[PDB]
């Protein structure tokens, strides 16, 4: 819902796509964690780290929509 909202939005701005990039990062104590940010416009709106990718995907989609719905 949020990637097909964001979309709608760059067409109406006659923007390219919004482009979706996701990253696994591991730390020094061998921490486990996802993150992800989606690009609007040219403007990256980066989400959250969470657990699992599908939680840093969510939470990217959420900073990004209500961002632009701001």
């Amino acid at each position: 819902l949020c990637k097909n909202l964001l979309q709608e939005y760059a067409q109406k701005m006659n923007y390219a796509i919004p482009l979706y990039q996701c990253q696994k990062v591991e730390t020094l104590g061998r921490v486990t964690q996802f993150t992800c940010t989606v690009e609007i416009g040219g403007i990256k709106y980066t989400g959250a780290a969470t657990r699992t990718k599908k939680d840093a995907e969510i939470s990217a989609g959420r900073t990004a929509l209500l961002a632009i719905q701001s």
